[PDB]
Order: structure tokens, then C-alpha cells, then sequence
């Protein structure tokens, strides 16, 4: 193939053949080199919270406001008014987001980045972020891209008629591409850009539920369907059919999705007035004369009148900067006929209607109504048609609604409350921020912390394996990308986390009421304390590192940060939960991969979720075989005669030469490890352990662990690493 | 199908990637390796200080008895590990490409891929596991990287070929060097050199011809295939290609005969079964090869049944032990062609004495045996007056071979300043790019605040023209062989002083003045003497100083002295072509070629200088804003207030009033238009407008832009400024 190389091969700046290219099916790292403080041109120590508290928030508004009429002659505004367009760029960039993983969403600003700044759906974008990157240079360091990108959109609807729940910043920059997210394996984009993730069906009805995981996309460079139909086929019933899995995927349900597009609707237009073949290369192909833009159109000046999108002339409704029901009534009272739009793109006009859509540019010239396929889709289901009819005649329900479904859109992936800033932050708490109560009573202090550490240790049934696994089986379920799961709350004494078979449900109901008679006992007799089941279960693992360490000859200060609060059964919905389940945990030596995803993959890609390092990682599984902490109790990678001692016997006994390493089963996951000179069997492993001993670059952490001298430091490594993990859900106290 | 799995991954960065859209845009990958984060060791470990604690003579005796301690999965030829020890260090050393100053053993590289899986580096994943033992003992005071050698160079002395002796001082890697170009080709060695050939196939005319930088034969190889060019069995023609490979490696003749007849000296080839028996490499392996790879299925794999290259030749009848039989054989027998067990072209003495020994059976005995490669030796006509001298003056050898050696070895490693342990080598070479000590006592702070003031008032000194002056000497440095930098006032000296890029003419006025300056101050500070070097800097760096104050910032920038002025004699000019840049960013000096645009030129340098991202951003505005383009000029200089340290240069590029356009055909030239006015308003290049066109330079770019940070810019240009400065002061160090 020519896709994926350069006509001109670079001998410059990592020009040249690769080990990737040699070697493609061999384990990456680089996952776990993005987003570097070194890389991040404010620094580490800058702190976004401080700097968007002191921003003059309201000004910011004003401002944005005023440019949405300011033209700019190298992009003039339709009908006079950018609010339309700053709509499209807040829920492209918003709309990326799928709930399975949790990858994609708006709170990283990745659409200022590739690949998203130059998918077909985002065409023309790049003027948008252009025209507001003044209000960036003006306020600098105290409003984010990633924020002003979703606040420019949450203010345009406010100014076009739409009062909004209100709106949270707090998203930090980033600085670089994430090559993380799996957004697909197909070589093309849209119109192609969907043979893999359908499995090569082309049935486009009987398909349309069989969209591959954890996808939300029906192509790779769309946001969610195709605006022609599926496959680009003007079938208005088979479009519902994808809009309802790309939404679901999105986590959406029928009526936020019909709220949403119905929503965003009202406002603007779509831009289709010459061939595609005027138009030159998206951002990241384009020359140096264009200076981050992309999709120049060589008709006239390329802009105005020639505006050339996405192929199709809609104008939804009679008023395009000013919320309305037209979309509805036009949708519903109309009668609908295929046509062809200027570039040649399927879409629908009115029989017989009203010639009084407006021309963005000519006071003189009039339109009649217009409608995409994927807009009929929602009058050829009858779920959607059901919901369109009841909005048609009680638009007060649609705009309670669309509110409810926009701030959800903005605010998906932002984390837990305690992240929200600024003055307009909504007071109603949603299901989908997985709320959490507040925290009341007088903290524990460092003397109730230390009685409480020696309580958990002396209890029955709890010892230094069990304490550790249940920690780091509560800790793991965060990802950084939407900033979900972690410690706080202690829902894995809750549905559907204490029924998961990863970890050993029997086990952890008996963990679990030892660590509540702690609990009984505590409240039962120190006056204004009170301990949360969190905090005790976090405790008990640290308690048990300490312990570990002190029984390996290291006395060290295990930190230990209190002030984790008790979710309740109706603040954890089971569905939302469902996806922070994992099929295999390195960490815990439970289940394994799949062809597409190998066990030591999974184990990547979870600590990419985790923010950790190579070496982070590497610690932690280390520690954790010393630990013994195995989801079942196993001796699977627990290579040392002293489980519960935090030493780093499992990296010194699997680089041993005297111990031969063979596959066990047919599968590849399971090994044994042989005595070469006695032929007896002395361990068992799995891939997650074996990983260490043979990619070139985690086996050279593991041998750092290995040198004989090492214990103290890799004590102090594991240590670090496991209180990072421990606090990554703390946006109470900071990260 | 190449460079793609035929099972496609949907995690840990699996799925389609940007660079596989946009596969031409520029990448910042080569700033982002090395990161401290990466480094299990943290960023705060010192090497030299646990080198110099480390007991190096015990290191040395445990080596040493390893030799001769063989282990039962990989059974010791003759008893003795010695010459695959002898293999390790050479192809460790011996990927060293002298133009551009990248491979050599200075990083360790070979643990990682791609070195761990090139063909001619089989079986050295044995060689690597077997002296894990000491690494493991030694702990973090030994790196691999410095024991990898310092292996080969006790193998040596314990077969009776005292060395020079030995430096210790590089600091492992923990990832891949993914900057190195090793060439174009999508297949290794038999293949492998299609593109570095441009598709000749005439191998007596093509030899001369070896594309730049490189210095191998074939993709995968160190040098020179031993089975003759493309496998052809011809001598004459081999010994062409290894001039052209060890040239390219800075090595002339002499150098040359004595590394390969050293080398062959000791231990032997392995070819003894065919290559369908060899399992896949290490990066290709089986988890349970635990980073070991080719396996190879015929008896244990080892021992009678070892197969490396395919080839099966004892070069001597004494393999753990320093002889002149080498040259004995090659000269004096007569030599046919024959076939391997494996297949491969070789030759033996089919009439010679049966006394060759057997690596396993003191029983059996072989005849005199020699590689297409060995005998390139006598089938050219210099390497053959080389060879006979030597044959008859074995002395010439060993003293050419120790010399030659050590180079080898130690030609990365950079100052004689960062060399380590106790038998460093007393002679001073011409390739350590030698300094001297000091002149009279070194100056301190009142010594630097009158000097600052003196330099800003001398004539035919300025702002522009200082820093300018002092960014040039500097990045010279580069970090993958340590040579360059402002340390010797090496801008002063020929070749440098007559680069087009330096402006012979200016650059003389500006060097006259600064030895006023220096005149003034050396005899008449009783025994204070400054260095030109210390002066060149000094005076950038309170031109910095003075600048940043006149834009509105005070900042005390900071000045480590020390420096000293190297010498003509201890400066070669040949040695010194290698650093002399086709493209200067940082000065908006040059073009890029049909194979890298001026934008690449300028990332690629930016790697050799370690900086960030953010680094490289913030020096070129700063560059701009000082008017400090090698030539004067205004392209790119996009402020009113030049000499004046402001983000002007961010500010007007991101102007949307201003439209850019092409000027030359080249691509090499741009204007930016005033949208209102329809006026030309500035010139620019590649290494400018790439800032506002990459989209990941472009968003450092705005940072500088925005309101608010003028004293961030001052701030982190300064940072910016003294890291580069002082990237070769590995005296304090570095
Ligand atoms: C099934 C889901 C959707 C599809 C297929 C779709 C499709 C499109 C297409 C094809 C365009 C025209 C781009 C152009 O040529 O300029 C567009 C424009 C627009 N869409 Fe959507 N859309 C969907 C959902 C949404 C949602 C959920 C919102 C916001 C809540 C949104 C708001 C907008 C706005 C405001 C415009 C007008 C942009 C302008 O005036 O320049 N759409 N849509
Ligand atoms: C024209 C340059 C050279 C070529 C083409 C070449 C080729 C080879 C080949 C094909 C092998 C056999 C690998 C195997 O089958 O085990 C080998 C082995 C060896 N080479 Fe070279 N060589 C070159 C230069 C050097 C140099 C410069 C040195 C060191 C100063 C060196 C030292 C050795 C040693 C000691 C062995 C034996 C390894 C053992 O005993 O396992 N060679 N050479």
C-alpha cells in the first residue's frame, strides 16, 4: 500500500524506516508518553483553577457576544450572524464523545489538534476557531481553548434566544494529538470509512444495531451519522436506525436525541453551493501559505455566497438566528420530495410550500423549505415521530428538554462537581455526573488515622493480600478521559460493582463487613467522627503497603489523604457503571485479552487511563505479585516465598536463567516456569507478568527492580505509584 | 501489508493514527524521547557519581572469569566467551556514522529496537544475557551501555592484546531512538539496498556512491556484507564498499586493516545449520523467549549446532589467544571458493595443514578458512601494502589496532571531561575534539559586570549582531556524540570561521572586537585571564539581558564562566566539516533538499540540542525579535522594536490581516500582505511560517501571543537561552 507513507521519504527529524514498521504487531508504549509536563508550554505548576476563578468571566461573554456580528471579510457571516457556526464547532467538539471507553468529548480541545481538526466533518471549523481565537489572545492563560470552544457555543444559543441551564469551566489544555483513542481500523474516510466497523454488511436496515465497539460513529471522520442516509442512500427510516445506535453509543436516549438535533436545528445553515472538486486539502495536508486553515475554495473567493461544506443547501427554518419551533413545524407540515443540492448531494425541499426561506447574503432572494434525510429520520421511526408530534404542539417541552440535553453534552466528560468553575454552574445534580453527597462532620485527624490503621490491621479476615487487591480493584475503575470511576464514593460496595466476577464477590462481602464492624466501631465511640466506608477501604490497603514494606526492612510513610465520601444505590446507575468493567486486570492477574486485544494491550491501555509511566506501571504489578494481591487469592505471577513483604522478588525470579518459560495451554496465556537443572515446575504466569521479561523496554525497568541492592528504592517507586493511583479521583483536594 | 499487522488492535493506540492520514506532515516526535518521566532511575540520578564510586577493578576480574564460565543454554566456544564479547562491543561502537554523528555504543542502543533485531546483531541477545549477571551485581553504578564495551575490552586483555586502556561516563536510555535515519529501504539485508544505491546494481561503480550519512552496505548490517556486494564472492569489490563503509565511519586505511585483522583475531563464525531452522527475532518472539530470539530448533540449538551469518570460518588456529595468524593465513595460502554448511560463499586452503581447532571436540580439526571480506584485504592495492607491511612488522599491528580500538569505542563519548574511571588513556587525540586548561585564575561576578559593560560599548559590537554570534557557536553542539558547543571559541578557527553560514565578514569584525575586549582585560587583572569563548557567550548573553530590559522586563540572566580556547592544531578541519549546517533556524539561515524541507532540518536539530517543543518555539521568536538572522536581514523579523526582547515576532505572524503567499518557485520564500492596505508589510521563510502552520507549534505560538505574557516570553527565552549555552559544559558540568 501507498496509505500510511509519503511520496518523498524524510531522512530528517525520525524520517526513515521504523521499528514500528518492522516489527507492527509488537507492544507500544507510546500511550504512556503523552501529555508530559515538559511538553506543556505553561508549565507544571501552573494551576488552570486558580487562573479561570480570576478570569473576568462576564466580560468574556460580552465579548463573545459582540464578535458574532462583527464579519470578517476572509469568512463573512450568514444572515449576518456567526451563531450558527459557533453552535456546529461546541457540539462537534462536544460530539465525539462515546460512553462505552469515555474517549472523546470536548474536555481535552483535541479539535485544535489531528486528526479531528481535519475530519470531513469538521470542514470549515477551522474558520470558526479562527474567528474566536481573539477573545483567546485577549483573556490568555485564564480561559482554556477547550473551554472558550464550548462556552462560545453555550453563549451563541443565550444570544439567539435560548436561556441555557448555565455552564462549567475547567478544562484544562492540552499540547499534543491523542493517538490513544481507537476511533476505528479503516484506511478511508466518509463517504468510505465503514467496511470494518459493519463487518463488511451493506444491509443498511438489518445492520444498523451491529455498529462495532465501542464506536459512535458510522463512518470514520463523521460525528455521528451520515446526513445523507446510510451509505449515503436516502432512506429516512434506515437513518433513525443509525442515529439511534450513534446516539446510544453517546450515551443519549430518544429523547435527548431528538431534543439535541431538533435543538441545534433551529439555528443556521448548511453550506453545499459548489463541487467538491474546487475545494484543496484539510489542514494537515495544506501548505504553508494557508497557516493552519484548510479546504480552500478556488470558486471566487471561496466564501459568502460559495460557502462549500458538506455538500447540501438546507436553511431549516424562516428566522436562522433566532430560536423557534419552524424546524418542527416544517419537519411535520410539509410534504417532502428528493432533490439534488448545487454540489450534487441528496436532500429534500417542500410540495407546493412557501417561498420564504431566507438567502444568507440577498435580501431579494427567498428559498423554500429544506431538510436532510437524517432530519425526515425523525418523522420514519415511531419512537421519534411520537416525540416530534408531542414537541410540534408543546414547544415548552422541547426547550426544557434540549437545556437538559445540551449542558449534558457539554459536561459528559468534565468529571464529578467538584471540577466545575465558574458563577453559572447548574444546581441540579444529574445521574450521568455520578453524584456524590456532600462531606459533613469533623475530619479524621493523623491520630484517629493511625488508631484506625492498627483497627483494620488487627481485625479478622483482613489481611495485607485481601486489604491491597480490594484498594486497587476500587482505584482502577478511573479513566482520565472522562474523568470517571476512582475511590471515592466506595461503589464497589455497590451494584454492579460487588457482583463483578473480577472481584470475587464472596471475598469482598466478607471484606466488606469487617471493614463496616471498623466502621461501627469507630462511629460507636469518638465523638464527632465519623469514618466513611471509602476512606477505610483506601486506608486499609495503604495500612497494608506500610505493614509490607516494614515486614521487608523499610520503615517509610505510607501518605494517606482523608475526606472520601459514601455514594448511595441511586447515585450509581448500573448501565453507566457497566462500562468501567474490565475483562482482564494486570494489576490483579484476572480474565485476558481477545484477538484485537491482547491481555499486556488491555494492561496499556488501562494504565494510559490511569496517567501512568512506564515505570509507574511496571512497579505496581510488581508490588502487587509481592502483595499476593490476586483477584482469587492465586499464585499465578507470585514469585517469591515472602507474599505479603513488599519486595521485588517477582522482577529477580523472572529474569532468573535458571527458570525455562513455556506455554501451558493452546491459547498463549498461560506459562510455566521450569527449573532447567532439576526439570521441576516452580511458577505459573500469565501474560501480564511475562510481558516484563520480554519487551525490550518494560524488561529494562524490570531489571533496574532486579539489581541486587534495590530494595529500598523499589519500595519508595511502589509507594509513590500507589498513592498517585489512590488520589486520582481527589478533584476535592486537587487531582 | 509492510509496516501493518495482520490482526489490527483496538487498544493501547491501536487504530488508524494521524500519521497514517497525513503521513508527510512534520512530526515532534524526536523532542518528546528522553523525557525525565520515562527514566526509572528519576531525573536527579547522577552516572558519574555512581561510576566513580563503583569498584571497577572487581568489575573487571568478574568479567573476566565469566570468559571461561560457561552456561549449559548457551555452551562457550573453545571454553571461552572472549571473542563473542569482542562481536558485542564492535557492533555496539560500530553503527557510528561520522557526518552526522549519530549510532555508536554511546547509548546503549542495542538492548532496544531496532538494534536488537538487526540480522547482523543474531545471537548478541545471548551475548547481552550472559553478562546480565554482572549488571545485576553492580547495580545502577555500572551502566549497560558502558558495560557492553568495557566487556570487549577486557575480553581482549584477557586473550593477550593489551589495550590503551579505557572511559567510562555513558549514561544509559530507557526507549528506542526513533531519530536515527538508517535508510529508506522496507527489507534488511540480502535486500535491503535498493534505495541507497539508487538502484544500481554495478558494484565495482556503485561503491563511491553510497547514499548520505550512510555507513552501511545493506539495511541491518554494521559495515559490509561478508559474502561480497549483493552476495557476489568478489574481493576486489568488497574491499571498495569497506573504504566507502569505514570512511564513512572516520576511519582511513590503516585504521581499517587493523580493526578487521584485530577483530578477526579471535573466536569464529557459525553457519552450521540453515537458516529455516532459525526461529523469528527478538522483537518478533514469543513471550516465552523472555527478549531472546532465533531460536533454533535442530538438537539444543547451540553449542556444534550455532548459526549466526550462515558462514563457518575460524580465521586462526589459536581463537582465545593474540597472534599474527590472521595475516599469516591470508597472505600465504591459496584460497578457493567454497560453500558453508548453511549455504553461504566462503574460502578455504583446500591444500593447506588440517590444524584448525574444533569449538567442542579437541578431536577435530578443520582447514584454513577466510570471509570475501577477509581477502578484500589483499585484492586492493593500498590494503594489500598494509597487509604485507604488517605481515613482516606484527609490532605496527597491534600498536595501529590498540589505537584504532579505543577510537571505536570512545569516538561518542565527547569531552575528554565526561571520561570516567582509573586508565583513561594519557594521549590526547585529534577526534576527542581536545581542549586545553585554563589561562591564569577564572573571573568572577565584578570581572563579569565590567566585561558586560565593556561589551555593549565596543565598536562593532551590538544587541543583533552578539546574539547572533553566540547562537551560532552554539548550536554547533549535538547530543547523540557529544561534539559541539561553545567551549573552545571553536567559531573562531577554521572551518568555521569561513562558513557561508557564519558570514565570514561580519563574524571577523565581531570576533576583532571581542579581542579588544579580551586584550584589555588579560594582563592587566594581575593573573585573571577570560577566555575569547567566555566573551562570545557572555556578550549574547547581556545582549539577552539588556534586550529583555528595554522590552519592560528585568531579569537577571545567568553566565557560568569557565570556558577555554581550544587551539588550530587541536581542531581538524576535516573533523569539523561533519557539524557544519545545511539550514540554521534559529538564524534563518538556508534551504532544505529533495529530502528534507528547512522545516525538518531545523526539528531535527532542535532534537540534537535536546529541546522541547516549547523550547524550540520560544528561541526562534526571541532570534527574530533580536534581529539576529546570520545576514542581517528582516525576513522574519516582524516587529517594529527589532533588539528589543518582545513575542512581536507571535503577535504579527498570527495576524489575520496579514495574508501569506508564495514568493520563490523554490518554496523557500514568503511575503505577507496587508489585507487593508494591499501593502507589503514582511518576508518570510519556512522556519518561520511553520509556526503558524503546524498545528501543535502553532498552539506554543499562541501561548507567546496572548496578552498578559510579554514577562512569561522574557522568562522562558532566558531558560531557553542558558540551557543551550551550556549544553557542553560537562567541566561543571552538563
Ligand atoms: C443526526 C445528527 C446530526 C447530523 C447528521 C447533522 C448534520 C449537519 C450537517 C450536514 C450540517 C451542515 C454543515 C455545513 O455544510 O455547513 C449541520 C449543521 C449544523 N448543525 Fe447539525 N447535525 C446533527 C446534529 C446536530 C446537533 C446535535 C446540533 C446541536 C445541538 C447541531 C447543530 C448544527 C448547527 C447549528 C448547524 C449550522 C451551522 C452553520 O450555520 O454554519 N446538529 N448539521
Ligand atoms: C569488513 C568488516 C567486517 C565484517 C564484514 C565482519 C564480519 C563478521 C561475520 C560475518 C562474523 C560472524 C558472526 C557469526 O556468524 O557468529 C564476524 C565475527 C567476529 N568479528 Fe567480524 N567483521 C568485520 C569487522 C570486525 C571488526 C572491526 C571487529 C573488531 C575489532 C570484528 C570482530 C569479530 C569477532 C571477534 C568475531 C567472532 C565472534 C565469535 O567468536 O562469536 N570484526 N565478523
Amino acid at each position: 500500500t501507498t496509505f500510511g507513507r509519503c511520496a518523498v521519504k524524510s531522512n530528517q527529524a525520525g524520517g526513515g524506516t521504523r521499528s514500528h514498521d518492522w516489527w507492527p504487531c509488537q507492544l507500544r508504549l507510546d500511550v504512556l508518553r503523552q501529555f508530559q509536563p515538559s511538553q506543556n508550554p505553561l508549565g507544571g505548576d501552573f494551576d488552570y483553577a486558580e487562573a479561570f476563578q480570576s478570569l473576568d468571566y462576564e466580560a468574556v461573554k460580552k465579548d463573545i457576544a459582540a464578535l458574532m456580528t462583527e464579519s470578517q471579510d476572509w469568512w463573512p457571516a450568514d444572515f449576518g450572524n456567526y451563531g450558527g457556526l459557533f453552535v456546529r464547532m461546541a457540539w462537534h467538539s462536544a460530539g465525539t464523545y462515546r460512553a462505552m471507553d469515555g474517549r472523546g468529548g470536548g474536555g481535552m480541545g483535541q479539535q485544535r489538534f489531528a486528526p479531528l481538526n481535519s475530519w470531513p466533518d469538521n470542514q470549515n471549523l477551522d474558520k470558526a476557531r479562527r474567528l474566536i481565537w481573539p477573545i483567546k489572545q485577549k483573556y490568555g492563560n485564564k480561559i482554556s481553548w477547550a473551554d472558550l470552544m464550548l462556552l462560545t457555543g453555550n453563549v451563541a444559543l443565550e444570544n439567539m434566544g435560548f436561556k441555557t441551564l448555565g455552564f462549567g469551566g475547567g478544562r484544562a489544555d492540552t499540547w499534543q494529538s491523542d493517538e490513544a483513542v481507537y476511533w476505528g481500523a479503516e484506511t478511508t474516510f466518509v463517504p468510505q470509512g465503514n467496511d470494518v466497523r459493519y463487518n463488511n454488511s451493506v444491509d443498511i436496515n438489518a445492520r444498523a444495531d451491529k455498529l462495532e465497539k465501542p464506536l459512535a460513529a458510522t463512518h470514520m471522520g463523521l460525528i455521528y451519522v451520515n446526513p445523507e442516509g446510510p451509505n449515503g442512500t436516502p432512506d429516512p427510516a434506515a437513518s433513525a436506525k443509525d442515529i439511534r445506535e450513534a446516539f446510544g453509543r453517546m450515551g443519549m436516549n430518544d429523547t435527548e436525541t431528538v431534543a439535541l438535533i431538533a435543538g441545534g436545528h433551529a439555528f443556521g445553515k448548511t453550506h453545499g453551493a459548489v463541487k467538491g472538486s474546487n475545494i484543496g486539502p484539510a489542514p494537515e495536508a495544506a501548505d504553508l501559505g494557508m497557516q493552519g486553515l484548510g479546504w480552500h475554495n478556488s470558486v471566487g473567493d471561496g466564501n459568502g455566497p460559495n460557502q462549500m461544506t458538506s455538500g447540501l443547501e438546507v436553511i431549516w427554518t424562516k428566522t436562522p438566528t433566532k430560536w423557534s419551533n419552524g424546524y418542527l413545524e416544517s419537519l411535520i407540515n410539509n410534504n417532502w420530495t428528493l432533490v439534488e443540492s448545487p454540489a450534487g448531494a441528496h436532500q429534500w425541499e417542500a410540495v407546493n410550500g412557501t417561498v420564504d426561506y431566507p438567502d444568507p447574503f440577498d435580501k431579494t432572494k427567498f428559498r423554500k423549505a429544506t431538510m436532510l434525510t437524517s432530519d425526515l429520520a425523525l418523522i420514519n421511526d415511531p419512537e421519534y415521530l411520537k416525540i416530534s408530534q408531542r414537541w410540534l404542539e408543546h414547544p415548552e417541552e422541547l426547550a426544557d428538554a434540549f437545556a437538559k440535553a445540551w449542558f449534558k453534552l457539554l459536561h459528559r466528560d468534565l468529571g464529578p462537581t467538584t471540577r466545575y468553575l465558574g458563577p453559572e454552574v447548574p444546581k441540579e445534580s444529574f445521574i450521568w455526573q455520578d453524584p456524590l453527597p456532600a462531606r459533613e462532620g469533623d475530619l479524621i485527624d493523623d491520630a484517629d488515622v493511625d488508631k484506625l490503621k492498627a483497627a483494620i490491621l488487627s481485625t479478622d479476615g483482613l489481611d495485607v493480600s485481601k486489604l491491597a487487591s480490594t484498594a486497587m480493584a476500587c482505584a482502577t475503575t478511573y479513566r482520565n478521559s472522562d474523568k470517571r470511576g476512582g475511590c471515592n464514593g466506595a461503589r464497589i460496595a455497590l451494584e454492579p460493582q460487588r457482583n463483578w466476577v473480577s472481584n470475587n464477590p464472596t471475598q469482598l462481602s466478607a471484606v466488606l463487613d469487617a471493614l463496616k464492624k471498623v466502621q461501627s466501631d469507630f462511629n460507636g465511640s469518638n465523638g464527632n467522627k465519623k469514618v466513611s466506608l471509602a476512606d477505610l477501604i483506601v486506608l486499609g490497603g495503604t495500612a497494608a503497603v506500610e505493614k509490607a514494606a516494614k515486614d521487608a526492612g523499610v520503615d517509610i510513610k505510607v501518605p494517606f489523604s482523608a475526606g472520601r465520601v459514601d455514594a448511595t444505590q441511586e447515585q450509581t446507575d448500573v448501565t453507566q457503571f457497566s462500562y468501567l468493567e474490565p475483562q482482564a486486570d494486570g494489576f490483579r492477574n484476572y480474565g485476558r485479552g481477545t484477538a484485537r486485544a491482547r491481555t499486556e494491550e488491555i494492561m496499556v491501555d488501562k494504565a494510559s487511563q490511569l496517567t501512568l509511566t512506564p515505570p509507574e506501571l511496571t512497579v505496581l504489578v510488581g508490588g502487587m505479585r509481592a502483595l499476593g494481591a490476586n483477584y482469587d487469592g492465586s499464585d499465578v505471577g507470585v514469585f517469591t516465598a515472602n507474599k505479603g513483604k513488599l519486595t521485588p522478588d517477582f522482577f529477580v525470579n523472572l529474569v532468573d536463567m535458571n527458570i525455562a518459560w513455556t506455554a501451558s495451554g493452546a491459547d498463549g496465556e498461560s506459562w510455566v516456569g521450569t527449573d532447567r537443572k532439576s526439570r521441576s515446575e516452580k511458577y505459573k504466569g500469565s501474560r501480564a507478568d511475562l510481558v516484563f521479561g520480554s519487551h525490550a523496554e518494560l524488561r529494562a525497568i524490570a531489571e533496574v527492580y532486579a539489581e541486587n541492592g534495590n530494595q529500598e528504592k523499589f519500595v519508595k517507586d511502589f509507594v509513590a505509584a500507589w498513592t498517585k493511583v489512590m488520589n486520582l479521583d481527589r478533584f476535592d483536594l486537587k487531582v
